[PDB]
């Protein structure tokens, strides 16, 4: 129908422009980059043979399809009809052994560190992927003989039992064969990296191929499934003609798989950096809340610099400045603060890093937040004030602080309790006297 060729041509534009752009940056991006590590270097340049093989799937072989296909009722000549499953064929094969040697690789550094320190280099995994293209080309040759041109249409040109033969073995050798083998790989390196790692950042790169890997497995194996199963279909098919629903399924199958193929070439750098940055920003978000507590001055400079979360908020709803402004690390909270650290930052009651610094009674701490802009009235679920906390504990210094920097000396909580009362009911004589006077400041300064 139309409104299915309009669906569909939508969404084949969308996955060339974005895959086209992703892919393209990646190549960039992993041409361009300095990477401070030798294994990580031989991911990359694996995810770069990816981004290559994803590139000319989205360049040569979707606006053929889109066009000589879906989009308009063959005009590439017998060179682009042959050129066209070749090349697909070639970029399948580069695909699966790209994912295959990776996971080699990794097998080999896990299970034999000591063998795979001495016996892999990045001149020795540019040599394999060298061989990884040059070989997906030899696979490839047989799909230029087995379609061709006759009449102007692109059509087989050896007999279904031929070309049912050479789909069969491509299906197994091209996909099956090798995904099977780059997963129980995976599985196992992943495995007993875990042992490994129980026993200078070769671990951390190690942790980065495996996911990098898996997701790249998972993508590609989820996309070209249904695919491959539809080729494994048509090997295996039954007696011509069968009813209208079965013709609507296989129809639907058919042009679906079709489409799916190209989504996993277009997002496959978007769905294994997404989940390798959401592990990386995690770890550099729960590391900065520890050593902002612990009080550790370098390690917080180092992980801001690494480029970690200054505002992630932890379970209990806790960021860095919250524990840094309560451990008292006036060092850490100004480091914090001058890389944009939200200084009215919330937790789960509603407490700010101004409640903690006047709770603890770090009046130095507390007069930096506010300086920075911080909520001086700010009031947690029960109504608890920064000025409540001071007059509780009996922080004179930094009462005076908060009434400088205008308290409001009124503020009652849930127990209908205002700062004085909390001071008169802690014994706390000097602290009270300040707060009956600041609430007499209207009655004072007009008369007075
Ligand atoms: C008997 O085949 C199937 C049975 C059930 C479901 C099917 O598709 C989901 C298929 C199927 C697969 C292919 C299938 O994979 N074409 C090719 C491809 O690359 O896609 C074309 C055609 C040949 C040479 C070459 C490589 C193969 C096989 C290009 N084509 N194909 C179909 C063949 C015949 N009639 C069909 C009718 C319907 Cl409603 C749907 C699919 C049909």
């Amino acid at each position: 129908d139309i409104y299915s060729k309009v669906l569909v041509t939508a969404i084949y534009l969308a996955l060339f422009v974005v895959g086209t752009v992703g892919n393209g940056v990646t190549l960039f991006t992993l041409a361009r980059k300095k990477s401070l590590q030798s294994l990580q270097s031989r991911v990359d340049y694996y995810l770069g043979s990816l981004a290559l093989s994803d590139l000319l799937i989205l360049l040569f072989a979707l606006p053929v399809e889109l066009y000589n296909f879906i989009w308009v009722h063959w005009a590439f000549g017998d060179a682009g009809c042959k050129g066209y499953y070749f090349l697909r064929d070639a970029c399948t094969y580069a695909t699966a052994l790209n994912v295959v040697s990776l996971s080699v690789e990794l097998y080999l550094a896990i299970c034999h560190p000591f063998k795979a320190k001495t016996l892999m280099s990045r001149s020795r995994t540019k040599k394999f992927i060298s061989a990884i293209w040059l070989a997906s080309a030899l696979l490839a040759i047989p799909m230029l003989f087995t379609m061709g041109l006759q009449n102007l249409v692109c059509t087989p040109i050896v007999d279904t039992a031929t070309l049912r033969v050479v789909i069969q073995l491509n299906t197994f050798m091209s996909f099956l064969f090798p995904m099977l083998v780059a997963s129980i790989l995976n599985t196992v390196a992943a495995r007993r990296l875990t042992v490994m790692v129980h026993q200078p950042g070769r671990v951390q790169a190690l942790r980065r191929g495996v996911l990098v890997l898996r997701a790249v497995v998972i993508a590609f194996v989820v996309c070209w499934l249904p695919y491959h199963v539809r080729r494994l279909m048509f090997v295996y098919i039954s007696d011509e003609q069968w009813t209208t629903a079965l013709f609507d399924f296989y129809h639907y199958f058919y042009m679906l798989s079709n489409a799916l193929f190209y989504v996993s070439s277009a997002i496959n750098p978007i769905l294994y950096n997404l989940a390798e940055d959401l592990v990386e920003d995690w770890e550099k978000a729960r590391k900065l809340l520890e050593a902002a507590r612990k009080g550790q001055d370098d390690e917080v400079r180092i992980l801001l610099a690494n480029g970690a979360d200054v505002n992630t908020a932890d379970e209990t709803g806790f960021t860095p400045l919250h524990l840094a402004a309560w451990e008292g690390h006036l060092g850490i909270v100004e480091v914090l603060l001058k890389n944009g650290a939200d200084v009215n930052a919330n937790d789960e009651r509603g407490h700010t890093p101004l409640h903690l610094a006047a709770y603890t009674g770090h009046l130095e701490i507390v007069e930096v937040l506010l300086k920075n802009g911080a909520g001086v009235n700010a009031t947690d679920v029960i109504g608890t004030a920064p000025l409540h906390l001071a007059a509780m504990w009996g922080h004179l210094e930094i009462v005076e602080v908060l009434l400088k920097n205008g308290a409001d000396v009124n503020a009652q909580d849930k127990f209908g309790k205002t700062p004085f009362d909390l001071a008169i009911d802690n014994g706390n004589e000097d602290i009270a006297e300040v707060l009956q006077k600041a609430a007499t400041r209207e009655l004072e300064v007009l008369f007075q």
